[PDB]
């Protein structure tokens, strides 16, 4: 069965962006590697933030991540209490929403880079 | 508790190209048609969502790497081998033509047809 171990995400300041996703999704602080600051997720797979070194801007990416129901409240919950703002959307036409898609919740955010980030407690589709 | 990375986006000049050679080279299924987007399923539930590069200038090189087994590697690197695919032993690809021997596993590099570094390797990193 082949996995997906490991995936660069380019970002102006890549503790900036490890720490801040760390901090939100609940999860331990970010390991620095070489170049790297790296996100472990759950499922055998791990982002590895990467100072961008290029001249122009950031290309915005997605990085979608299914947690639990527990964990959607208390991820949620630092997106209020931070004044982060959110939409319900992957185009942003929904802002301060959550969506209820696949009889879950999800909601839309930004790293300080501008990555369109999102979280949801369903698989896409059911 | 666990906090799962479920999909990301790779941009790419043709998606169906880019997806279609993935998945013939890992031998998954074909790549699933949701939107604008070619989905591939990894097993580790999460996908990679190919999409059609819109903007004006080149793809942005990123980098996908893929933990597979020892069988799993010799159907892989036999089709590398078999397609004529450019490969290196390394991330920088001065090393054409070989595979490393990281962790006391295999692993070996190629591009998609966009260009993005992908990588696929029998052992996690670090042992
Ligand atoms: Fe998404
Ligand atoms: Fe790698």
């Amino acid at each position: 069965a082949v996995e997906l171990n490991h995936t660069i995400v380019l970002v102006k300041d890549k503790d900036a962006s490890a720490t801040f996703m760390a901090d939100l999704l609940g999860l331990p602080k970010p390991k620095e590697m070489g170049p790297f600051a790296v996100l472990q997720l759950a499922n055998d797979v791990s982002i590895l933030f990467m100072d961008f070194r290029g001249e122009g801007d950031i290309v915005p990416g997605h990085c979608a991540f299914l947690i639990s129901d527990e964990e959607f409240d208390q991820i949620f919950g630092r997106i209020r209490e931070g004044g982060i703002e959110h939409w319900a959307d992957c185009y942003h036409r929904e802002p301060g929403r959550i969506n209820d898609r696949d009889g879950g919740r999800g909601v839309y955010f930004e790293d300080p880079s501008g990555h369109n980030m999102e979280i949801m407690t369903r698989p896409y589709g059911s």
